[PDB]
Order: C-alpha cells, then sequence, then structure tokens
C-alpha cells in the first residue's frame, strides 16, 4: 500500500524536473505552505492553484513523472518532499511496517544526522551504497567530481535520479544492483547508511537485511577502495559472548593485510537478553596507522540537544 508508487524520471524533460525543483526550493520546508507544499506534504491540491505555482507543464511534469496523481478534483502526491543542506529530496512518507510495501524507500530517519557526521573533505570519485532517495549522493555531489549511487531497490534508484534531477545535478549516477556489483572501479569515498537495526544476522527485508550485508560489505570494501579513501558507515553492531563484532569486522576487512585504519564510533548500547551486546554507531576507514579503535562518541544525545 505505500512504497510501491510508480516513479518515472525518464518520463519527463531534464529542463522541467530542474523547474520544479527550483519551484520546491522555494516553498518545501518552509512556513505558509503553497498548493506544491501541502501537495509534498500529503495535503491533496487544487489543480489549478498549482498550475499557477509550476505551469501547465509543470503540472503535466508532475504527472509524468509519477510525483502526482489526478484523483479527478484534486491532485495528490504519494511522496514527501524534503530540503535540507542545499538540496531538494523526495522519498516516502514515514509509515509503519504493516503499510509498507517491499520497494518502501527511507523516509531520511538518519540522513540529517549522517550528513553532519560526514567527514568535510571532497574529492574525485564517491560511492553512496543503498542509496535510497539518493540524499547522501546528492549532497557528495557538491564535493566530489563524480557520485554512483547503488541501490538493490529499482524504485529507489528511479527516486534517485528523478532527486538528482530535481536539483540539477550533472555528476551523479545511479545504478540497479546487488551491492559492489555494479559499482565499477575503485573510489575515493565511500559512505554506507547500512540497513541494519534490531534484526541480528537474519534478513527481515532491505531496511533490515541482516549482518550479512555487513559481512558482503566489508569484504568488499579493500578492493573497491583507493588507497587514502575513505569509508563511512551508520550501523547497528552485536556483540556476543565470546564474539565481539570487531573481531568479525577485523577479521571481515583483511584488517593487518589490507593495511586498513579503522575507527568505529559507539553511539547508543543496551544489554542484550544472552549477556551480549548491541550498539549503534558511526564507523570510519580513514588513512593513517593500520589498526582498529573504539571510541565513545553519544552523537544521538547531541544531536537531539542541539
Ligand atoms: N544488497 C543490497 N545492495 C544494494 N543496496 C541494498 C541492498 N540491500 C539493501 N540495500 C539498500 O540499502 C539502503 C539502506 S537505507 C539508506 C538509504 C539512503 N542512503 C539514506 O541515507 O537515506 C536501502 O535503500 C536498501 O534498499
Ligand atoms: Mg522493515
Amino acid at each position: 500500500i505505500v512504497g510501491g508508487s510508480t516513479i518515472q524520471p525518464e518520463r519527463v524533460d531534464a529542463a522541467a524536473l530542474r523547474q520544479l525543483g527550483d519551484a520546491m526550493r522555494k516553498v518545501v520546508g518552509s512556513a505558509d505552505p503553497t498548493p506544491l507544499a501541502d501537495l509534498l506534504s500529503g495535503t491533496p491540491v487544487d489543480p489549478d492553484e498549482l498550475t499557477r505555482e509550476v505551469g501547465a507543464d509543470g503540472r503535466q511534469a508532475l504527472l509524468d513523472s509519477g510525483m502526482a496523481v489526478d484523483d479527478g478534483t484534486t491532485f495528490s502526491s504519494p511522496l514527501r518532499g524534503h530540503q535540507l543542506h542545499g538540496v531538494v529530496v523526495l522519498s516516502d512518507p514515514d509509515v509503519e511496517e504493516e503499510v509498507q510495501h517491499r520497494w518502501y524507500v527511507d523516509p531520511l530517519w538518519e540522513a540529517d544526522l549522517l550528513i553532519r557526521l560526514m567527514l568535510r573533505r571532497g574529492g574525485a570519485r564517491a560511492l553512496d551504497m543503498g542509496c535510497g532517495s539518493g540524499v547522501l549522493s546528492l549532497v557528495l555531489a557538491d564535493r566530489y567530481e563524480s557520485v554512483l549511487g547503488v541501490d538493490v531497490n529499482p524504485r529507489a534508484v528511479a527516486l534517485s535520479r528523478l532527486n538528482a534531477a530535481l536539483n540539477g545535478l550533472t555528476n551523479v549516477t545511479f545504478r540497479e544492483g546487488d551491492m559492489f556489483e555494479p559499482a565499477e572501479g575503485r573510489f575515493s569515498r565511500i559512505v554506507f547508511n547500512s540497513p541494519t537495526n534490531e534484526e541480528g544476522n537474519e534478513f527481515v527485508d532491505l531496511l533490515e537485511a541482516g549482518e550479512p550485508i555487513l559481512e558482503t560489505f566489508f569484504r568488499n570494501v579493500p578492493r573497491k577502495l583507493e588507497s587514502g579513501g575513505i569509508v563511512e558507515v551508520n550501523l547497528a553492531m552485536n556483540d556476543y559472548p565470546g564474539d565481539p563484532f570487531r573481531e568479525r569486522l577485523a577479521d571481515w576487512l583483511g584488517l593487518t593485510e589490507n593495511g586498513l585504519r579503522v575507527q568505529i564510533f559507539t553511539s547508543q548500547r543496551r544489554a542484550t537478553e544472552s549477556g551480549g551486546e548491541w550498539k549503534r554507531g558511526w564507523l570510519v576507514v580513514a588513512p593513517g596507522p593500520v589498526g582498529l579503535t573504539e571510541v565513545e562518541w553519544p552523537y544521538h544525545d547531541r544531536y537531539e540537544e542541539d
């Protein structure tokens, strides 16, 4: 019911998308919403009021791309608008599991926090693994000569492309595929907002895919990373008695043997019902002395207070 809508940015001229992006930038996230802001916050709107804001071409572009649907008397949108860090982003509305389509796209739960954690440097070539709405890809595109975003969710790939087009971004490409498979060559920069939470080792769905997706990611990251390259991962970690996450991580990465420096910043923590520990934190691979370090950083709390 939510997250299966058809998204078709190829059905609309790039200039028309950029223009809609321009209008969105004026109103999405700001007080006293116009019909376009209303549309993109889930409120059905009168088509004629919309026309005056985006033009009859804009109206058609909204329809052709899947951004709006004609309920006869009113238009409504399956998507919701965000504006943040210089970028306008459409994604699915935040709703509960029971009403989520299998292709439901991350409604930007942690996006804004993660952007603020990311190192400020830019560079040659960036990869955004599991790109979702494309939000992180869009932000990286300002700093990096080109950006590739990858997702196994084909609808996320469409959404990302639409979002790139709305912002008039030229240097960002998206590909459908499984993990690193459609990502050819090596990268200066790799970001992974990983689909892990409380599911332990078990695949539940594309937003809670289990620890094996992290294993696949980190085993393959050495061969995908330019020397001196940076990796940033948002993830959940499960420590089991006699079996801490970091030693599995060390084995996956071939840490000593590939000469990587890794830092795990742990933000949240709770005892598990087996004497182990669940953690949430932020993992950084960056140039420097080979080895693994764990540091405390309660950035969730700090983000909440400021
Ligand atoms: N095997 C796989 N290969 C590529 N992407 C995958 C994948 N399994 C899950 N994903 C994707 O990983 C994403 C995690 S949510 C993060 C989305 C976006 N980067 C953001 O920060 O908002 C989801 O979009 C999910 O579809
Ligand atoms: Mg789920």
